[PDB]
């Protein structure tokens, strides 16, 4: 029981590890296949690839009759994707954001601040429906200004990328479950602190994708997983999450999403995301992980 929990954390440490670094192979090899951007294909296929966890969880969480974790997990997933998962992978490789991916991170705060207005009372389904509506614009208005039988390259290309994605989601999954089965089995569960992880938990593809793109400099596929990954947890998660249920409101927590996207938009437009701005969002992650209410609502 311990034992089995041991080996789930050490296999889904393992398939997170080598699987996050096929994807991004994968995803690298499918980005050029296609004449788009990294940027591009981390913002689409790699955001939401890596967000069904997050989708899952909030949608099934609303249908359990518990929105407070439904929306904790969507906002404090985007929060993790700034502070956390940019701050890590900007120290390791920075970035200098070209011209045409400023505008698209200033259409994602845009995004941001409009769902923080929206949510101030809760998150109705009618939210829900236009933030989808949203997200799926987002989509199409970021492929077309990114972009432009049987072969080989191709179908290695897109098998690193399938296999990369469910072994990241795979050993998500055994690496949480691991993690539970140990605490278990050790008499140290604690619900507060299990609720509290759930976001963490469904960032870890997320989180280990990105640190596979970073160790291999790809700036822009970092940020469109980042941009792209938030985007998916709120026109994605959030939305369907409210679909079952009224969400209720994360006012703080929203605010914090806000200021950190709007310092990402900043440092994006006027400066470089690097080693100082990624030790900023990592020292506000750390703030808000000491400050906020326990239990990801
Ligand atoms: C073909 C590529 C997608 C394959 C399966 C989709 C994801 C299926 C599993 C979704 C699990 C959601 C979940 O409960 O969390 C899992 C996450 O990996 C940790 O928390
Ligand atoms: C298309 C590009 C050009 C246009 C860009 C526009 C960007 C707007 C985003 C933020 C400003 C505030 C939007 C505020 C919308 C508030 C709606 C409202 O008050 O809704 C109340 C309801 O209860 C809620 O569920
Ligand atoms: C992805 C590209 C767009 C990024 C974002 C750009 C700004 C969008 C802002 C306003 C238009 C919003 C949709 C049309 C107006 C909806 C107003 C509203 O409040 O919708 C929910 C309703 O309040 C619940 O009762
Ligand atoms: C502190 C080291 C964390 C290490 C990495 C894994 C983080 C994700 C693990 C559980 C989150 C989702 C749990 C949903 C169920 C929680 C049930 C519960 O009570 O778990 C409490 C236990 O304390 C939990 O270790
Ligand atoms: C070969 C293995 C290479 C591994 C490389 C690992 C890099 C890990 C980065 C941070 C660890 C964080 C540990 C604690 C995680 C949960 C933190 C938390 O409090 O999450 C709250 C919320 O759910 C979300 O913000
Ligand atoms: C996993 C689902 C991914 C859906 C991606 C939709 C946009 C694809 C863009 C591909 C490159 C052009
Ligand atoms: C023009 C290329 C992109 C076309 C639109 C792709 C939309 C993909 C939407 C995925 C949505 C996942 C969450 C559904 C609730
Ligand atoms: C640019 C507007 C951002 C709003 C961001 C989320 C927080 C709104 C907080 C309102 C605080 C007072 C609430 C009274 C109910
Ligand atoms: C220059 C812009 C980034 C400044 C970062 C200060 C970080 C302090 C961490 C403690
Ligand atoms: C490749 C050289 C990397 C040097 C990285 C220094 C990283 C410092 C991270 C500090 C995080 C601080 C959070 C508040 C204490
Ligand atoms: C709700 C009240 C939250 C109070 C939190 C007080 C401590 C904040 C500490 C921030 C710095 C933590 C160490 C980096
Ligand atoms: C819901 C509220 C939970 C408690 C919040 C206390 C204040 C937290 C401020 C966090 C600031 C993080 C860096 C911007
Ligand atoms: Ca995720
Ligand atoms: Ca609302
Ligand atoms: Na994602
Ligand atoms: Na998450
Ligand atoms: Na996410």
């Amino acid at each position: 029981m311990v034992i089995l929990g041991v080996g789930y954390f050490l296999l889904g440490l393992i398939l997170l590890y080598y699987g996050s670094d096929w994807f991004v192979l994968g995803s690298e090899r499918i980005a050029r296949h296609f004449n788009v951007s990294n940027f591009v294909i981390g913002a689409t296929v790699m955001a939401i690839g890596t967000s069904l966890p997050e989708i899952l969880t909030s949608a099934y969480a609303s249908y359990m009759h518990a929105p407070g974790i439904s929306i904790g997990n969507a906002i404090g997933s985007c929060i993790c994707n700034i502070g956390l998962v940019l701050g890590l992978s900007a120290i390791i490789s920075p970035i200098i954001v070209d011209k045409n991916l400023q505008k698209n991170i200033l259409v994602y705060l845009l995004f941001v601040i409009f769902a923080a207005v929206i949510g101030i009372d809760g998150f109705s389904w009618i939210d829900g429906v236009v933030l989808l509506i949203l997200f799926i614009i987002y989509l199409r208005w970021t492929v077309k200004n990114g972009s432009a039988k049987n072969n080989p390259s191709v179908v290695f290309s897109l098998v690193l990328l399938i296999i990369g994605l469910i072994g990241v989601l795979v050993g998500a999954e055994l690496f949480v479950d691991g993690a539970k089965k140990i605490a278990l089995a050790l008499d140290i569960s604690d619900k507060v602190i299990g609720f509290t992880l759930v976001a963490f938990g469904t960032s870890l593809p997320e989180l280990m994708v990105s640190l596979a793109a970073a160790k291999r400099n790809l700036g822009g596929m970092v940020l469109g997983n980042v941009i792209g990954s938030n985007i998916a947890d709120i026109g994605g998660a959030l939305a369907v999450g409210s679909l079952f249920m009224h969400l209720p409101a994360e006012n703080v927590q929203m605010a914090v999403l806000v200021i950190m996207s709007l310092l990402l938009y900043l440092f994006a437009k006027y400066s470089k995301i690097g080693r100082w701005q990624g030790i900023l969002f990592l020292a506000l992650y750390i703030i808000a992980i000491a400050s906020l209410r326990m239990g990801g609502g």
